[PDB]
């Protein structure tokens, strides 16, 4: 894009999305998930482009260039992200995640505080700790022999037996740059999350200072998924969701301007108080 710069964060040369947007706060922070990059959001940005400044950091070793890195988890992901926010002077901004971008944002909403972050969007993030056939992709990302596979398990899962036309071209060309060193990681890396916070239901409710967040999501499609956030909601003033309807595991890209609405909604009640 347009849009796209690079800078050096700590050791590391980084790419990020910034539209350089002159106006009222908050920016808008869209985070991609693992081995993936800011193309994921594309036409959200086109839809959010002319009212807001928006920020797309890329992860070590992702961007167009993807490249062999040493190894870093969420916590780095969360300092990378802040250095960039930092380095642009932007105080006040709402984090958007993609899938398991989450574990970022939530651990960034601790970090942050809620003066400088005080609401929070999470797309498609799996809400329970992980099942047989999530595990086991898991399982296969982590093999040097079996990744690929692994990825195309996934691919079959998201896409929920759409053609897809958008979606499809992410996957399979968008994200074809990306290998073992990346995949192997987010399985540790993701595996090691849930181990170590239980669920992002859980990791959520045990902030420090608890705020506005809500799950916005496509999939899975199931009641008793739906179920799980109904309850969670119930729990805790703080929390709601919607579920978009979308055909595939990403609404940033099959529904862009319902995701838009809720950002926006986010973005005007912070706005406002
Ligand atoms: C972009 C992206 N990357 C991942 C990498 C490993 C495991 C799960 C994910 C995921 O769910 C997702 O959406
Ligand atoms: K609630």
């Amino acid at each position: 894009d347009t849009y796209l710069h690079e800078t050096l964060v700590f050791d590391n040369k980084l790419s990020y999305i910034d539209n350089q947007r002159d106006t009222d706060g908050p920016a808008i922070l869209l985070l991609p998930g693992w081995c993936h990059d800011h193309r994921v959001y594309k036409y959200l940005i086109q839809e959010l482009d002319a009212d807001f400044r928006v920020i797309v950091p890329n992860w070590r070793g992702h961007g167009l260039s993807p490249s062999e890195v040493p190894d870093f988890g969420y916590q780095e992901q969360v300092k990378d992200a802040l250095e960039i926010l930092d380095q642009l002077g932007v105080e006040t901004f709402l984090p958007v995640s993609h899938s398991h971008g989450g574990w970022v944002l939530v651990e960034l909403l601790e970090q942050a505080g809620p003066e400088r972050a005080p609401r929070g969007i999470i797309m498609d993030w799996l809400m329970w700790a992980p099942k047989p056939d999530f595990a086991k992709s898991l399982t296969l990302l982590k093999d040097p022999e079996r990744w690929r596979e692994g990825t195309h398990g996934l691919f079959d899962v998201w896409l929920d037996g759409h053609d897809e036309k958008r979606v499809r071209h992410h996957l399979l060309e968008e994200m074809a740059d990306y290998g073992y060193d990346c995949w192997g990681r987010s399985g540790r890396v993701i595996e090691d999350a849930y181990g170590r916070n239980g669920s992002p239901m859980q990791m959520m409710a045990n902030l420090t200072k608890t705020r506005p967040i809500r799950h916005i999501f496509s999939q899975p499609t199931e009641p008793e998924y739906e179920k799980i956030n109904s309850d969670f909601a119930e729990q805790h003033p703080w929390f709601s969701y919607a579920k978009l309807g979308g055909p595939t595991a990403f609404p940033a890209i099959d529904v862009p301007d319902r995701a838009a609405v809720h950002i926006r909604e986010f973005a005007t009640a912070i706005r406002q108080g």
